[PDB]
Parts: C-alpha cells; structure tokens; sequence
C-alpha cells in the first residue's frame, strides 16, 4: 500500500542504528526482560552443560519511531529486520556455546507510538555446576545470567518480568520445580553507576524410576543370590565357582554402570558407596567360603581339634543354632589274618568318625556366617539408600 | 534479452522489501501453506528429535509485480533472490535445531500477474514427545507447527493445502500411516485478531521384524535353555555351573540391550517388564537347584525324614508324577571277627538305603519344579507380549 | 594491465546478474552438465547416506560477455566471482545435508566469445536406499539427481556429458563398477513444457575379504569346536561346562557383530540367518549332551531298559557304528557269614554290570548324535553361504 | 538524542578503518593485553586439546575519536560495531579450532578522550602437549600464546596485565594452581624490530579421588582375592577355575580401563606399569597352582621322591613353616586265601602312605608360595604407587 | 596519521580487485608458494583423513601498489583485508572438508614497492590412502596437492620454496621423517600452456611402544598360559575348563582389538595374521586335550591297545621322552567262598593294571603334544613379527 510505503520511507530518514533512542541523553532507557521456558532438552552431567529451549522477551519505548494513525490509515504496526534499528545487546554471560550469541535474530514489531517487542528464539547451552552427591536422588539449581554487554545503568536499566511456563513441555527424565528470578544491582569501584541484571535459576528434580528399576533392583538381586553359597552343601564342588561367577557378574555390572556418572572428585556418589559395599560383601563371602572349604576337607590324620575351638563351635553354636550333631597252627594263622583285617577296619571307622566331626564343624560355621552376612547386607543396603535426603518424596512421586 | 533486462529494471524501481504487497492496507494477505514429505531420516528416541526431509510450499498474490506480456514479448516469469522481495516469515515453532531457520533460501518464481511460488527445501529437526510404553510395538504422533512469527490474522491469514506424499521414500524402520493437518485459529486476550496456523501431525508405525528376530527370540531361547537344569542328574556336578552360566548370558544380553531404550521414567517399557520376568524366573530356578542339591547330598546320619514331608512327597508326588521308587577257642575268635565284619557291612547297607531314599526325594521334587517353572515361563512370556495393543496387526504386517 | 582493467570496466556496465543471458527471450539456453567422481568416502549403512567427492561441470554460452581480442591485446580470459554474473541454479534434489548447497562456489572462467566454465568442488551427502539382504555380498545402486530448481525446459534445457573417472581414487572397502547416466524429460499437467534433468547412478560392489576373515571363519571355527562335546568321555565332568562356554563365546560374538548391520525390517540378512542357524545348532547340541548325561548316570536300581529301546540302540546302532559292547556249630556260623559276604559281592557285581550296559547305551547314542550334528552344520553352513548370488565372483575377486 | 546523533555523524566523517590511529606515523601504538579465566571445560588427553572459557581484554588510545563533553552534554561514551573502527588483530597462535578466530566480536566502548575497551568472549581450543607419565598424579603446563598477526613492534607494542581469576568457576576434575604470564620480545634477522607478545601458561593439578576409588582399590582387591588359591585345599577341584576366573576378571578390567589413557609412546604410564605387574603376578600364581596340583595328584607307583627334594622340602620347610607331617588240606587252602587278601591290603596301605607323603609335600610348598606371592604383591603395589612425585600431596588434598 | 590516511586514500583509487596486477598483460605473474608444518593432529586410519596444522606462505609482486617513502614519511607497510585487493586462489586439490577452503583469511602485508605477503593459517583435512599391511610397523606417505583453481601457467606460474619445520611440535604417536616437495608441470591437450603446481608429501613413521606393550605382550602371555593344560594332571577335572577359559579370554581380547584397524580388504594385516595363528593354536590345543582325556578315561573292558599303537607310543616315545612306566563239608563251603572272593580280587587287580597302562599312554602323549605345540607357537610368533620390514629399526627406536 502507498500509505505504508510512504510511512516506511519517512521513518528511516536520518536514522542511525548506532544511537540510543532517548529524548534526553542524560537519562537511561528502560528495557523489560523476561523468559518463556519451552523445553529442557539435555542435562549433561559429565561436561556440566544444560541445554534448553528459550524464547527471550524484550520491550522498550522508542522516541523516533512514532507516527499519527490518521495520517496513515490502515497501518498500525511496522516490522524491521536485523541491522536497521537499534536493539539491546543482551547476552547470556555464562554461555558454553561456540557461537556466544545462540539467538535467531527475528524481526522487531513496533507500536504506533514507539513501543517495541523482540522475541528471538534459540537453543541455549549454559554452564552450571552439577552435584551428584545424592545421585540419582539429586536436585540441581542451574543458573542463567542475562545482562547488557556494554551499556550502563545510567543508560540502560533492565527490569525483570516473571517467567512464563505456560508452553512448557514436560520432560520424561527431569521434573521441573520452578524457575524464579530477581533483579540485582552491582556497583563498581570508580563510579556510582549501578549495573542491573536479571538472573533466572532453574530448579529441577530427577525422576528416579528408570535407575531404581535398572540398577538398584538387579544389583541387589545379584547380591542376594550371592548368599546362596552358604546353603549349598560342601560335598558338591560348585561353591567357589558360584561365588566367583557372582563376582564376575558384579564386575560386568560395574562395567555397565561406569559410563553414567561423571569423573568428579569432590564427593563420593551414593551409587559408588553402595556398589563398593556390595562388592566388599561378595569378596568377604568368597573368603568365608574358602575358609569353610578348607575346614571341610581337613585331613583326618592332621592336628586334632583344639579344645577351645571345639567347645566354642560344636557346643555353643549348636546350642544357638539348634542343630544336632550326627551321633591247628593253620587255625592260629587264619585267626591272626582275620584279626589284622578287623583291626584295619576298626582304624578306618574311627578315622571316618574323626573326619565326620570336622565336617559337622564346617556345616555349623556355614550357617553362622550366612546369618551374619545376611544381616550385614540388609542393614547396609537399607542405610545407604535411606541416608539420602528427599528419598521418601522421590519414592512417593516416582512410584505412586 | 533487452526485453527482460528492461522488465527487471522497471520492476525493482521504488520497491521496498519491507512492505506487505497489498492494494488496501486494512485488508489481510492470503498465503497458502502446504508440505511435501520426502524422507523420514532419523527418529531419535533418547533425545526426542524427529529428523525429516521437507519441501515447504508457499504461494501468495503480489500487487506491485505485474506487467503486460505484450509489452515484453517472450518473457513470462521472473526470479528474485533472497533479500530483494518480501516473503512471509513462516517458521517452525517447535524446532530443535541450533539454526532455527533450517530452510535453504532459494529463488522466488513470479507470475506475469503477481502470483508467487516459493519452495525452500531443508532438513528439519523438530521436538516431539516419544512414548515407549509398548516398545517395540509403539505408534507415535509427532507434530510440526508452522505459523508466521510476527504477522497477524488481519494482515496475513494462512490457508492449509493437503500434504503431498507422492515423492515419499519408504523407510526400512518406520511405516508411514499418514500425515493429516488442519487450520486452527487462536484468539488473543486484548484484541479480536485471529492468529491462524497450520499444524501437520505425522503418524508412523514401527516395524518390528528386527527386534522380534534379535531380542525376543534369542532371549526366550536362553530362558528355555535355563530349564534344562531340572533334567540334569544331580550326580554330575554341573547344575549350579549351568544355572549361573545362563544367568551370566542373561546379564550380557541385558548389557547389550541397555543402550536402546531411552532413560524415561513415566512408564515401564514392555521389554523391561519381560526382561525382569525372565531374570526373576532364572534366579528362582537357581534357588530351586540349590535346594535340590542340598536335598541330594543330605547326610545319612542326620535327622530322618519327617513323616509329613515323607507322605507329602514320596507318596503323593509319585502318585501324580507316575514314577516308581527303586525297591576250638580260635574258632570262636574267628567267629567273632567274621561276625563283626558282617555287622559292619549290614550297617553300611542300611545307611546306603537311607541315603538312597533322600536321593529319590530330590529326584522327585526336581520334576515337580520343572513342570511349575515351565508353566510359569510360558504363561508369562505369552501374557506379557499379548498385552500390548496392535500386536496381532504388527505380526500380521511384519511377518506375513 | 590497463587493457584488462578497461575490459573489466566495460564488461560489467549495465549488467544485471538476475537476467538470463540469451539473445532471444523466447528461446531456451543450452547448459551442459557432467560429473567428475573423485572419491567414495563413506557408505553409511545405518542412516542410508552416501558421501562422495565430486567436481561438478557446467558450461553455457553467454551473449553479453564478448569482446574483440584485437581491441584488448594480451587478455584472452576473464574471471568473475560469486554474485556478479548469472549462473545456473543446479541443485542435487535428493540431498541429505543440513546445507542443501554443499558446493564451494569458485570463480567462473569466460571465453573471449562468451563461453563459460564452472567447476565447483564439494563433498556431497546424498540419500540412497541400501539393501543388506545379501550382506556382505551386496551390490548397491545409489542415485544422484541433478536439475535446475526453478528454470524450465523452454528456458534452460540440460544436456548430459559422460562422467569422468580418470582421477578416481580406489577405495579399500568398495569396488566401483561404473557410473552411468542418462538425460530424462518430465512433462507437466498444465503445460507442454519439458523439464530436463541428468541422473547419475553409482554401481559399487562390496569387498568381502575383511568380513570373510573376521566373521565367517572365526564363527564357523567356534561352531566346529562346539562339536567336541560328543568326543569327550562322560566320566569327566566338563561336558556341560564346555557346551555352555561355547554358547557364551557365541553370545559374545553376537554382541560384537550386533553393531554392524542396520536396524532394517524389510528382509532378514544372510548373516542373521547364518548366526541363527549356528546358535540353534549349539543349543540343540547342549540339549543332546544333557540327555546323554542323564542316560549315563542312570540309577542301576531304577526301571530296566525297555526291550524296544534296547533292540533299537544296542543292536542296530552297534551294527551301523561298528562298535563292540564290553563283554562245629561255629563252623556253621562262619559258613553263613562268608555266604552272606559272597552273596553281597555277587549282587554288587550284577548291579555293576547293569549300570555298565546303560553306560554303553549312552556311549553309543553319543557318536550317532555327533554324526547327525556334523552333517547338519556342514550342510547348513554350505547352503546358507552358497545361496547368495555373485558369491563365486566375490570369492574369485577378493581371494584370488 | 540530537546531541549523540550529531556526535555520531561528526565522528565517522573521513574515517578509514584501515588506518592505525596514531598522531605520529613513525611511533608505535601501545596496546594493553590481559585475560579473565572463567572455566576449564575439557582437558582432552587423547587429542591434546584444552578447552577454556576466556574473556580477552584489550585497551588502547585513539587519536581521532575525541570530543568535548561541553559541546555534547549528556553523552560520555559511544559504541561502535565490527568493521567500523580499527581494532588490533590479536590472535591465538597455537589454536586447534576450525575457525581460527573463536572470539565473538562485540562492540567497542570509547572514552570521551579516545581510550578504547574491547572484551570479546569466546571458547578457545588450544593445543598443548599433555604428559601422562605419572597419570593419574600428573601436573600439566598448557600454554596460550597471543600476539598481533601482522603488526610490528615499531607500530604496535603489546603490554601485559596480570590475569584475572576473580570469576573463576572451580572444576570438579582439575585443581587450578595459577595462571602466570610474561611479556617477551623476539628480534628478527634482517631488522632490529622487536616483536612483542604475551604468553599465558596454565598450571593445573589433577584430582585423584575418582581414579583412586574406581581403579586402584578394586584392582588391588581382585589381586588380593587371587591369592586365596593358596589357602584352598587341593582335594576340591576349584583351584584352576578360581585362578582363571580372577584372570578373566582382570582382563575385563583391562578392557574397561583401556579407553582412558591416550595412545602415546614416549613413556610408559604408571597405571600401565601397575597393571602389568598385577597381571604378571596373577599368571605366576596360576603357574604355581598348576605345579602344586601336579604334585598332589602324583602317581604312587611313579618315581620316588629324590633325596635332595625330600630333605629340602619336608624337613627344612616344615622347620620354617612350623607344620607337622601326619604320622586239613582245606584249612591250608583257606590259609593261603586269607594270606593273599591280607598281603593285598598291606600293599594298598603302604601305597596309600606313599601317596600321603606327596600330598603333604604339595601342602607344604603351597604355604611357602603363598608367603612369597603375598610379599611380592604388597611390595610391588607399594613401590609403584609411591614412586610418583607429589603422591603424598595428592593424597593429602584429595583424601583429607 | 594524515600521511597514511592520504596514502590509503590514494592507493585504492580506480583499483579493481578482479584484475591481475601485472605491467604487461601477455606475461605471467610469479607467485612463490611454501609451507610451515606445525602439528600433526590426527591420522584417521578408518576414514583415511590426515588432519594437520599448516601456515600457508604466498608472495608476489604487485604493480599498482607502489609509492615513494619520501612523499609519505614514517609509513613503510600497509595492510589490506579480504575482498579489497587481488590474491591468488590457491586451493588444496585433495581436500576432505565440508568447507573446501579451510584457511582463515587474514590481512595482506605490502611492501613500499609492491611485494606482498600472505600467511593464512588453518587446519587442513586432506584425503590420503593409508596402508596397514605392516600395522603397527607401517610408514605412510600422505600427499598435499596445491595449485591455482582457474589461473594458467601463462598467467600465474607457481614456484616452490622449501618447507619449514622449525616450529614443528613433536607428536607422541607419529614420528615425522620429512616433508619434501617438488614443482611439476602438466601440459594440456589443446594448448601448450603449462599448469604448474607444488605437491608436498609427508613421510611419518608410527611409534610402536603403545601397541607393543598393550597388544603383543599380553596376547602372547595368554597364548603361553594356554600351554599349561599339558602340564596339568588328568586326574583333576580342570583341563577343558582351563582351555575353554583361555579361549574365552582370547575372544574378549579379539573384541577389544576389533575396533582399531580399518575395514580394508586389500591386504591382511599382520596383527590379523598373528591373532589368527594364536586362536588356531589354542583351538588345536583344546582338541588335543579332549583326545588325551578320552584316552585317560578309556574303559578297561573295551578294546585292548592295538600292537602298532602300543609299540609306537609306550616304547618309542618313552625312549625319546626318557620317562619310565610304573612297574568238614562246611570247611569245603568256606573254602569255595574264600576262593570266589580271592578270584574276584584278582580280576579287579588285573583290570586296574589294564586301566593303568592306558593312563600311562595318555600321560606320555601329553608331553609330546606339549613339546610340539610349544615349538609351533614360538616359531609362529617369531616369524610373523620378524617378517615385517623395518622391525629392527622400530624396536631400536621405540625401545632403546
Ligand atoms: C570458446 O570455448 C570453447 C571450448 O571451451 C571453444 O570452442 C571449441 O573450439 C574448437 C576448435 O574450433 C572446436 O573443436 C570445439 O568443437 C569447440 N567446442 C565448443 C563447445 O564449442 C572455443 O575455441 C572458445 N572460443 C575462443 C575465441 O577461444
Ligand atoms: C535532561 O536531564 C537533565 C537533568 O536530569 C535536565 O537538566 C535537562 O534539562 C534534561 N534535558 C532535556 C532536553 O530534557
């Protein structure tokens, strides 16, 4: 239309995009800043980078871009592209992107009275410290710092508007708690100039269903299965094989899990503590199984049971465990032969009884060690998990 | 040619690319929007990104770019590059690309009467929520939202044309069902201005042959092989070794499969349910094998069989399982010697029979547990799979 | 030089880069298209993308860029950069790159009579469907489609020149067969305008030495080693352990191989068929070994051999397998004692013979199952491989 | 404001951005250079690239960009974008980025008297040689070299300002020691022109908690568990199985650890030395276990114990190890029969004693080898770790 | 300064950046080309791409950019940015980068007499065929081809200057041998125009310490450990378990090593040959162990030793191996009873001797196979390694 063509011709006359559009040069220009969170794409634990989808919101009043609607009927708003009008240089201070300005520069919508709007979308990759002390029950507070790169408070004073979460898309791995923010003023040393900024901090809570189903349950199941060695009779030769195979499975699960948590060194993760406890328990179980095996295959002709060990185990433990311990010249010549055979059989029988007593001693230490290790593992696996804060809330939310 | 040179010189005179080309400034400009789906490249389950090959289609009528063919014989169409004529700022709202405008800006083809065409190709990376509750039998509905970034309904009203799938290239992993779309109007709070848009939703069905051949069949084969422990005689010492080796193979297959599904926590995947069932069954089988082994190697001098257990197993189970349970002074001196030897042999024989009865008890509990576990595994592996909807359609399409 | 400076000043006067340089506006402009294949970089099986190194070749006659050599002695050719002269907008239709125009825009070399040459190099990432039905013996036909994005046949008619392979660099993984191409005309619905294009299809054959050395040979070696269980005496307790360990090795090799082939679901790959056959054979071998073991440790006091089974195995199989089956009052008191001892020994001997006959039955079923499984595995591993076409040519080329 | 508009109009008149702004052409221009370290993002060991977050600081005095504040009240500073004023071409010499200039060009802030400030942020990817001789106890010195690309000392002399670490964000994997720097002058061959530069070297110390918890502790635990073979009685058949299973676990841990350290060949890493020692110890333990087993199952009818071996082991080792070694015609016919039986039993008994002596010899070599291997492993695992410098400081910092 | 401002104003008057700056249009322009190698970043074996850090060096004499120093005191050199003066279009012909021009365009330094210098840095990704026939002892010759894209020899004749390696940074994985180069002329078919170019070929030698420490030593150690099966007594039941466990470890090491070498099919790598030899040796050892086991557990009631086998083994091998092979009516009734018992014992004793002879035969074949396999493995592992050329030089450089 000729009206809007004339308006466009008149507006850009003697216009400098390098000039702050204010009526009085000694007064600042008010700029309103806000956010519109859309999607939390990736929370990188290893490299400490949070990737989000954000719609920036800026608004300010211009002095030169005004006109009378009556003179130009039918046209109410005009649009200007990049590099033709002045716009604030608001930048994310703590960015972690190769292109520091990750905003797709769109048009600028203008009032009939100078008010401007600017909503550049973009995917931001900030840098926030991530704590995994209570992983996978952690709650993080990542920050987004925004401010003018070169303008001062006496020239450009930012104002904060409450963040928008209306169009937020829920994420299946992180539960958003809230995104508060507040305006802050930072004075300098030389000069009384304030330097306003708007900082938005994101609070999100990890959803624990996936890890609780794929790591805690299977690992505790293998740990429980490792206790069966104490219920296996020593006559079969599968005790050490079974124990070492559970150890191998635990090592494989360690290999599977090693790639998730980062390489931090500020605090030992809860998953690391629990896995160390489990592997130590399994190793101790293997040691006990070896001791029991060396008790069972004890040589009957070796040293006899010491009185202290006998009275300690076979009496006291049996009392506590409620188990019962099992239990003519030719005529002379043949007489000596049968006597020798009978005495040989008698010696064999007494040696067999001597071996049986050691077998019973091994069988009675086995159940004691079973009870001890069962109590140890249940207590450890309860305490380690219940130590972490907000565990009850996490299991109330992600399981019910 | 001099004719087209003159036409080009005349057309761009007093032309502003920042002006909406309409005859009346108070009336909107009609713009037709459409799509031409070409290829579904990648469906990223973990990061929830769908990558497609798309040819956008836009068309509108211009008012200033008209001429008489008689005045310029031989020339019917003209082409303009980027930044020389006004074009709509149609953008994908829900994009997930670093460059928000992933369209390769091509030329604009012009009528002899102002009609314009614009087909910018590009590879789009949208963000759509992906459900894996019925994985790998899922059907997803990803959306593509298109609309003007700054223009209003009173100025630019979009119109929807049916999508084109003529040049669609079939994908070996996803089966396209259809790509419908409809125009929608969104009114604002202040003002009665409609804000039209065109949303295209893609419906695709996963092809299940690959997963059904590489995951379900091998895993169920190992699960079936794990049942052989109940057919292995207890005299050989390979029962625990075999069971724990099947457990190790299952753990390795878990490690192989862990990397496919995402880390969501909204619903337990069907593959997760089935794998948990299989591993629980294998663990219970190992427990039963340990119990059977401790029954087989029971000490003959220990506690006798309780009457309740004897009558429950050896009579009732044998009835049900249809198996039969197996079954001169020197003269005095030598007489006592041979009597002692004979009595020793008699005691050994009765102890052997006592042990044989326990061996039979173990052999008869073994088959009962075999039957129970076989029924359990077949019922579980049938119910878990048949629970998912459209399973019959999936196996009718991807297997016949 | 002043001559070339004057020529450059004169040439660009009143020149519009948006005008088709033709003498008559109603006639088309002939443009010759060709290719110069240089290197096949990557053939992506999973995402179906072929990456090549290409030198495009374009040539056309210009009408405004002509001069007399006598007027400008010493200068024969001139060069123009991007955006200063008109060049055809030839684009790869089926591209799979974020930047749809993957050509590095170089200069344009000009005749003294208007003829132009343009050779923009670039690395192209097209999208071609890849078949892995006969993997790793496949032969693929990937296509490259080239044509003007907006110009018509009445204005710009493409002409095809034979492709150049003089500077082709041989690839160690793919053997190039040839790169033919032909010109095609596509008429529209409204109008009799042809729309010419040039399509180049690449035919390449996979080199099979690497896969044939790293997958087929080792896997068949483990499959052959799995047959040794039938030559192992049952007295040793390593049969089940050996079989399950070969199964574990096969599972590990499956894990190694799983990452190569794509996730397609249109056809079962030959490698998948062969691996399924091998794993099924190994599982059946384990089942047979369990059956043999349960035959060997059969209780001598259990049910006797059925007559049918005895005559079927011990007679017929031995006939076929050519193996031979192995084979004073005190005086009265001592008389009864020695009689009892002798009768006990006699019963023990007959029970031992009864057990020996079952041991022989197991030993004779073992060799029969060995022969059956050996024939099965050799026949399967020959037929599966020889089923694929061009197998003889592949082994003649990549092995001799 | 009209004042700042007039000032902007006056400043850029007859201004050439290609001219060095100095009053006297024969004198150099002083430029101050500094740094503001913000974050150490990634220390790439394999490809030797250090990625940091840096805010460059430059300052210099301009001669043409001056004005009187009284003539232009209310305006004190002006800002200029890229390409409108002259700025130094300071570049990182030893960069490892595809875009050699990884700085986001921001505005330039100007005094009222010509002084300029320029703080372009960016993420830098330098290339510094990384030493892993003492990994994971290493301390690296990566360098950042900055200097003008084309200007000389007689025209542009750099000056160094101390680095800023006020806004440094601590990293969980690297502990920053300090970032010193100094100015250096490099004369040329032809000409007495100095060429100043500023080099900043970063000193950082690796935090060892993660590796010390996930690699050293578990590996030494498996190494200790491998010693249990010497406490396992030889009667059970799990010695070789246990040893080879610990070997398999060690191989799996090698596979897990192989991907961390780079592929350098200048020095053997400490972790490589320690792992080689551990695997050699385990292999030697397996060899000793095989020797002990072949001693235990020695045939009683074979060669007798040599006198030298007997006196060396059974006497001296028992002295040192303090273990005790265990310990009528018919009448004639029956007489000969019982005599034959008794002599058979006597020969069996003496053969059993002969075998028992070899069993004791194996049992006594077992404990000697246990002691030797325990001393070897503890000494090796102490010396290898304590060899590295700053080990005490590392364990004092990262563990207390 | 006003002098340099005036000089800049005068220089760019009537200057065309599209004109070759020569005094005579019919004469060529001499351009000197050189290189400054800085760092070899990555040598990609799989995709055949060599990434380097390069400083290009170009120099030529300009005719229009000259001035008198007396007229402009104090200014000796001027700098021009991209796109304001003519510069040669030297491009790397065999590039493998998406951006074909990987040079960061810097300024151009100018004499007071027209001489120009241009040093654009950049990271280049060329494409050179990589041979791995002798991996990891290979020496590669990658090439870098440079030449003008459109200018001819009659207009632009390149001249080669020797490469610079003063600032070369040593690489821990590749040892640079040298970077020679030579100028070459390529005539065309139509015309006698030479087309000069400068080609630089890089010769580098791989450092073998890392591979020689992590692959050859551990693999040969496992291969040596696999030979212990022949020193293990057959009475213990760990022979097959040990052999199959070494096989499993070898398979795991194959999985670890599979990802290093590329997927070429032109030649079998030395590492592939050696690994195939090792796995074949281990498989043959397992086969021999099975044969020995089936000899040891031979049934005493089966077929007797054939005379040929007896004389071949028990005599000849024992000769060669120097081992010795081990070694009143009631009165009648009791007489018959004791006679029967004695005859039973005699038959048992002779059967035991018959079994002992087979046990000795197995024990004597075991050591023969041990010697054979030891000789085989040492000879193979020496010959395969020593076959490769420059092996002695590699072990002299990377080990001493
Ligand atoms: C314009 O360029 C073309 C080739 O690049 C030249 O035309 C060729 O000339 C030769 C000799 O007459 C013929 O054999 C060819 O058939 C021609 N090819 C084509 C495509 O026409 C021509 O020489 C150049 N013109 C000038 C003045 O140099
Ligand atoms: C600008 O502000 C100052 C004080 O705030 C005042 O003295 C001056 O008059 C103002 N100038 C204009 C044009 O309003």
């Amino acid at each position: 239309g000729e009206f809007q063509r004339k308006l466009y011709k008149e507006l850009v006359k003697n216009y400098n995009p390098l000039e702050r559009p204010v009526a009085n040069d000694s007064q600042p220009l008010t700029v309103y800043f806000s956010l519109s969170l859309l999607q939390i794409m990736d929370v990188d634990e290893k490299n400490q980078v949070l990737t989000t989808n954000i719609w920036l919101q800026m608004s300010w009043t211009d002095h030169y871009l005004q006109w009378n609607v009556s003179e130009y009927p039918g046209v109410k708003t005009v649009r200007f592209p990049d590099g033709q009008i002045w716009k604030p240089d608001i930048l994310l201070y703590n960015s972690a992107d190769e292109r520091f300005d990750a905003t797709f520069h769109t048009n600028v919508l203008v009032n009939s009275s100078g008010h401007c709007q600017y909503l550049p979308p973009g995917i931001f990759k900030s840098s926030c410290y991530i704590d995994v002390r209570w992983f996978p029950f952690d709650v993080q507070h990542c920050k987004l710092k925004f401010g003018s790169w070169s303008y001062g408070g006496w020239s450009l004073d930012l104002q904060m508007q409450e963040a928008d979460i209306s169009g937020y898309i829920p994420n299946g791995e992180w539960d958003l708690v809230g995104i508060p923010g507040k305006r802050s003023e930072r004075f300098y040393e030389c000069c009384k100039e304030p330097y306003p900024d708007v900082t938005f901090t994101v609070t999100m809570r990890r959803r624990t269903l996936y890890y609780g189903l794929n790591l805690l349950i299977p690992c505790v199941l293998i740990s429980a299965l490792a206790l069966l060695v104490f219920l296996l009779p020593a006559d079969s030769g599968e005790k050490i094989s079974l124990g070492i195979t559970v150890l191998l499975s635990l090592t494989v699960f360690m290999l599977l899990v090693a790639e998730i948590m980062p390489a931090t060194s500020d605090s030992v993760p809860l998953i690391a503590q629990y896995f160390a406890s489990t592997m130590i328990i399994v190793g101790l179980s293997v040691v006990v199984t070896v001791i029991v095996l060396q008790y069972h295959h004890h040589d009957p002709d070796g040293g006899k049971m010491p009185k202290w060990t006998r009275v300690i185990l076979l009496n006291w433990c049996a009392w506590f465990l409620r188990m019962k311990r099992p239990g003519d010249p030719d005529l002379a010549k043949i007489l000596e032969e049968v006597r020798y055979i009978a005495n040989r059989f008698r010696c064999q029988d007494e040696s067999e009884a001597v071996c049986s007593e050691w077998k019973f001693a091994a069988c009675v230490v086995d159940r004691l060690c079973l009870m001890a290790f069962s109590v140890f593992t249940i207590i450890c696996t309860i305490g380690i998990l219940m130590s972490a804060p907000n565990f009850v809330e996490a299991v109330s939310k992600d399981f019910a």
